[PDB]
């Protein structure tokens, strides 16, 4: 039993991290087969921060203007190209520890593991969700750009995030591994701001089911609700609407606990209208929304503590 | 910026996990050089759960009664010995991915990363503290025994925990890597219970400093306190006493923020007496006590958001 914010084991990704240097700028790259992926702002200077023209900056570079370092060996760049906001460096050496991998672009509300890296060296791993406003509440300092987010499925690593920037509220923004930003952000230091965020309703519900599976029932009640009436309450507390698709996704958790999805919605409505009254749920004093239904099934026992 | 429960990268430990089988019982082992470490209760039967005599059970075994599996290769046991509550299996093959490592026994209030494993296969990583009552609030199911907890320092892995058992309240108990239990627990299914726990005061204070470093000051106040008067309040809220050693450990965080340790103690006292009043600190609605001062320094920027 127990329930923890659980990252995937990071070893398959640690073997892919390198250091990329252009000019005097250094950040992290992702080395897969004979290509190194990294944020294109590594070709910026201190002056090209406000409105850089990256196509113009890039045509001014040669292959030998880039330095790639894997551990304590240098990799020679033998070709380069820009793809959206990522740079791809073709290197003379295929990464021997390349895992089975995919590039995936995730939907808001999906979670992933982040391997924070500095100077090509992994420093930590934590679990993140893509917020509805397409930011992540990460932990990133200078030098962290090029750190990647990923999920792991049967030894296949699905890379879904590369880190590019921090917003004024302290949340983080970046791209898929093809260099497309999540959300409306761009990789320049012009005024940008995270939109208003909302709570990921389907994940709160999954997490309440986790709490039931682990033996805690105190927040349940005898009431039910309709999908429409729930969403009227959801809107009022800045929760995302719950769709029939979300209802169907919660199916297995409903079945293992015997609690119908809309019965758990009436529990959540009561928690929203009344608070927790000094109580905790799975050790938390607020409603957690960064566990997907898949995260709950992955970590919880398949037999509920009846 | 940001602040997350951050585990160490787990790759160096993933390379050491194997599956150990004796009879029909299977659990996880730690493969370092030519020795596999695993909990001795792998030699138990369904009948030898209440009061097993492990010396008696073990003399009845041969080397060929143990099966060690690393990935999809079998390792042959060429020798065995019991050390406290761990079994050591000498194997014919030295682990080629053995990292630089140490065995360390940690004090209560220290944190570590846990690589949860099932059948020798890593499944997740999360961050734990050794509670003052020598339990950890982990996430462990059947099959998880032999999973290990560790810290990483300059590519040296310090193993500090091996998982053995769950207590009725859902918290977890285990040993150092020499097989000595943390706390008064024993590896048999006789009635045992976690003692009353207390909050790790020095860690709460470190975490308040993290919040200051990341730009949040709302909970500070103009007051100070003496060490003695703080601890009188600490006792009242089931917090551990703060020692002069704890004061000195918080030194660097005090210096980076300009907030004297005893001034932050007067802030904590106010938070304890008044609550948060609907506010959060680093996104949390309760006072977090599973970040050591060292954890804060490791993750936070060295320059405070003034
Ligand atoms: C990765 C590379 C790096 O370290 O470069 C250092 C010079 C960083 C990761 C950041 C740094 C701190 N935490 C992080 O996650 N990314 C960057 O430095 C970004 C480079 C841009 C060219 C994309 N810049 C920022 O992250 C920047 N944000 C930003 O400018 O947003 C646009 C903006 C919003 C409001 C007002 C003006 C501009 C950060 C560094 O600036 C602050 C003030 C928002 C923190
Ligand atoms: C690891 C090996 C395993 O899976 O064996 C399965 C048969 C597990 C890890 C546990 C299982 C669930 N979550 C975990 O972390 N360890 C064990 O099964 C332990 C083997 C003993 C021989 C040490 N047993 C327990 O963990 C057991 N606790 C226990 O008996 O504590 C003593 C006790 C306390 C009060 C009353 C009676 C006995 C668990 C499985 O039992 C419960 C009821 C406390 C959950």
């Amino acid at each position: 039993s127990g329930f923890r914010k659980m990252a995937f084991p990071s070893g398959k990704v640690e073997g892919c991290m390198v250091q990329v240097t252009c000019g005097t700028t250094t950040l992290n790259g992702l080395w897969l087969d004979d290509v190194v992926y990294c944020p294109r702002h590594v070709i910026c200077t201190s002056e090209d921060m406000l409105n850089p023209n990256y196509e113009d900056l890039l045509i001014r570079k040669s292959n030998h203007n880039f330095l790639v370092q894997a551990g304590n060996v240098q990799l020679r760049v033998i070709g380069h190209s820009m793809q959206n906001c990522v740079l791809k460096l073709k290197v003379d050496t295929a990464n021997p520890k390349t895992p089975k991998y995919k590039f995936v672009r995730i939907q808001p509300g999906q979670t992933f593991s982040v391997l924070a890296c500095y100077n090509g060296s992994p420093s930590g791993v934590y679990q993140c969700a893509m917020r509805p406003n397409f930011t992540i509440k990460g932990s990133f300092l200078n030098g962290s750009c090029g750190s990647v987010g990923f999920n792991i499925d049967y030894d296949c690593v699905s890379f879904c995030y590369m880190h590019h920037m921090e917003l004024p509220t302290g949340v983080h923004a970046g791209t898929d591994l093809e260099g497309n930003f999540y959300g409306p952000f761009v990789d320049r230091q012009t005024a940008q701001a995270a939109g208003t965020d909302t709570t990921i309703t389907v994940n709160v519900l999954a997490w309440l089911y986790a709490a039931v599976i682990n033996g805690d029932r105190w927040f349940l009640n005898r009431f039910t609700t309709t999908l429409n009436d729930f969403n009227l309450v959801a809107m009022k507390y800045n929760y995302e609407p719950l769709t029939q698709d979300h209802v169907d996704i919660l199916g297995p958790l409903s079945a293992q606990t015997g609690i119908a999805v809309l019965d758990m919605c009436a529990s959540l409505k009561e928690l929203l209208q009344n608070g927790m009254n000094g109580r905790t749920i799975l050790g938390s004093a607020l409603l957690e929304d960064e566990f997907t239904p898949f995260d709950v099934v992955r970590q919880c026992s398949g037999v509920t503590f009846q």
